[PDB]
């Protein structure tokens, strides 16, 4: 048993009625001595080491050849000034076991933290060596964390975390779905099934395709409609009581299914294939909301009666079994959404927070010609908000780490994958989230469910939203261009900001004020102003914001996950044999009240912290729900439906104690 697993396991003897927070500190100063240090491959100098991460085919060449050796050293130095050290074993643990580049037989470490960062800086920089140094302080001061796949990949010898598909409704198109899934997931991706036929329907349902799918499965997932005839088989891939394993499923919800269900009266599930033949259209493209009693009405259309109730009430109890499905309220989602004129938003991804116009591609044989709609792809990266408040540094680490993710879309070539790559092109959105909330709100004395706590999301989501806009339409002016079919957004015809001319958003506790002080608080004027920027320029950005779980990272920036409660104060997990304790990053004898688990909060009032969070976000937020085994069918519904109420868009994995 290592001394550094020994000591982490101090943190749990109590010694004068506490735990040993402290022995953290020793058990990764043990690790970083006897593992990290111990392990590090010796270079002579940094030429040296250099050279060998290039020949050797560690390292991209061209990244470093737009620069000088001289600033390259200069980049390095300006991350090692820090003196930046890992505050616990489990963050020390998480970089250097799973994010560290090591030599191909896997037994050294190439890179200290500092590397990882210098190399990231140099990547997103393009050559411009002060803007390097920008990146490696906004890292090394733990302003801004890039999504795994951007931080683990750059400089290293493609980066995008989400793909979401439309699949068309045949047989080629259903082959190239699996085939293009397959070689972006060696990326997570999200597929609509929304547009195939249901069961019956092909003379020679969807579940047929899902077994394909979670057999060829990076991570799957598929989502289907509500009024799609074969909901029920889709929902039963996830029965414990049954004979899909791997693949995540969503389900989308339009406002009519839920009126249905308040309207305790007999509903209706659709074959498509029917809608499609007698409309021209399909009907995952039809407003369900106008359309649904045409289709009832309408005997060339298929249908299938069912319980809408009843229906609501199994997607609770798979919820609370399985933790599937997710969903998707659709016009929660759309009511709000700048780019209708594209496409209303129909699914989601693997995480549930990607939110995004597409349009199907028609993929056909060797004799007929492929159309290529618009898939979505979307990278990421995620703000700390400690390390933000505390350098005040809200607009700088917003608007450089638009430039990070601009920089990483820009450099995407997507093969294979040709409504990927057309969307990646024309519609340039980006997904820059946030982690840290509770963390910050805990060592600020501020409760996650009080009135304080949604005061200062409201502010601070307000202020990323802001910036976040500026610099897309500051990049658009400096361009010259703006996203495909901009025009129609809105962005430009001004609905988008109606709010935030007509309504103040800093803070309405004083304690809170109190926390943004020395940062401008953009106001209705600030905004005005920018509505007339927008108007001038555009917006480089189709979409720009979305809170991802952030599961992984989060340990490598000791910040509690995402927006989320704490799910456990002290984490234990298994160490091959042995054990390991981590504790909420700030977690303290005297702070323990502050550090309340999710599991014992009212989900009612999570929901108004993330609605509050939501109205700022472009897109969407990964949002776990956090049960007890005690609660009715009855109790779940209507946290389901107060999220509903509340303009959630998304609801995520359903977690119970």
């Amino acid at each position: 048993v290592p001394k550094w697993i020994q000591l982490n396991n101090e943190i749990m003897i109590q010694k004068d009625g506490k735990f040993q927070f402290d022995k953290d500190k020793e058990a990764v100063h043990s690790y970083f001595v006897d593992y990290i240090n111990q392990n590090t491959v010796f270079f002579h100098n940094l030429k040296e080491k250099l050279d060998y991460l290039v020949e050797n085919q560690y390292y991209e060449e061209e990244f470093l050849s737009l620069y000088s050796f001289e600033d390259i050293k200069e980049v390095f130095k300006t991350a090692y000034a820090k003196k930046f050290r890992f505050p616990s074993f489990m963050s020390a643990f998480k970089f250097y076991n799973d994010y560290a580049l090591k030599t191909n037989d896997k037994k050294k470490i190439l890179e200290r933290y500092e590397d990882r960062i210098s190399i990231v800086a140099l990547f997103f920089a393009n050559g411009d060596t002060e803007k390097a140094k920008e990146y490696v302080n906004l890292m090394i001061n733990q302003e801004y964390q890039p999504s795994t796949p951007t931080f683990l990949n750059a400089g290293r010898k493609e980066l995008v975390s989400c793909f979401l598909l439309e699949v068309n409704d045949s047989l080629n198109d259903i082959s190239r779905a699996i085939d293009i899934s397959m070689q972006l997931s060696k990326g997570g991706v999200s597929l609509n099934l929304s547009k195939l036929r249901a069961k019956g329907e092909a003379i020679k349902g969807v579940v047929g395709v899902m077994k394909l799918l979670d057999n060829a499965f990076g991570s799957g997932a598929a989502y289907l409609n509500i009024f799609h005839r074969d909901i029920n088989d889709f929902l039963d891939t996830k029965k414990i009581s049954a004979d899909v394993k791997t693949l995540s499923i969503g389900v989308v919800i339009p406002d009519k299914f839920v009126e249905l269900a308040r309207e305790d009266k007999a509903a209706y599930v659709f074959y498509p294939h029917t809608i499609y033949k007698e409309y021209g259209q399909h009907m995952d493209e039809m407003d369900m909301n106008e359309m649904y009693d045409k289709f009832v009405d309408n005997p060339r259309v298929k249908k299938e009666k069912i319980n809408p109730r009843k229906l609501l009430e199994k997607l609770a109890m798979l919820r609370s079994e399985s933790g599937y499905p997710y969903i998707m309220f659709q016009d929660n989602v759309n009511k709000v959404h700048a780019n209708n004129h594209i496409s209303k938003v129909k699914f989601s991804n693997l995480c549930s927070e990607v939110l995004q116009a597409s349009q199907v591609s028609s993929y056909t044989d060797y004799d007929e010609e492929d159309e290529i709609g618009l898939d979505i792809s979307c990278n990421l990266g995620s703000l700390n908000i400690l390390n933000v408040m505390e350098h005040k540094s809200i607009e700088k680490t917003v608007k450089l780490a638009t430039d990070s993710l601009t920089h990483v879309s820009e450099t995407t070539d997507i093969r294979n994958a040709p409504a990927v790559r057309r969307a990646n092109k024309a519609m340039k959105s980006i997904g820059l989230g946030a982690m840290n909330l509770h963390g910050y709100l805990a060592q600020n004395g501020i409760a996650y469910e009080s009135p304080e706590a949604r005061d200062f999301a409201n502010t601070f989501f307000m202020m990323v939203n802001f910036y976040s806009i500026q610099r897309s339409a500051e990049i658009a002016k400096e361009k010259g261009e703006t996203f495909d079919q901009y025009e129609g957004s809105t962005y430009a015809t001004g609905e988008y900001f109606d709010k935030y001319v007509s309504t103040d958003f800093s803070p309405k506790y004083e304690k809170i004020a109190n926390l943004f002080e020395g940062m401008h608080i953009p106001t209705t004027e600030d905004w005005k102003k920018l509505k007339a920027f927008v108007a001038e320029h555009g917006m480089y950005h189709s979409y720009r914001l979305c809170i991802a779980p952030t599961g992984s990272i989060s340990y490598v920036q000791s910040s509690t996950a995402s927006v989320m409660p704490i799910m456990e104060r002290i984490e234990e997990r298994t160490y091959g044999n042995s054990k390991t304790y981590y504790p909420m990053p700030g977690l303290a004898s005297n702070n323990w009240f502050f550090y309340k688990e999710a599991y014992d909060m009212d989900m009612f009032k999570v929901v108004d912290m993330i609605a509050t969070i939501q109205q700022h976000i472009d897109q969407g937020i990964s949002f776990t729900l956090f049960l007890k085994d005690t609660m009715t069918t009855r109790d779940l519904n209507r946290i389901d439906l107060y999220a509903h109420h509340r303009g959630i868009k998304t609801i995520y994995y359903a977690r119970t104690k």
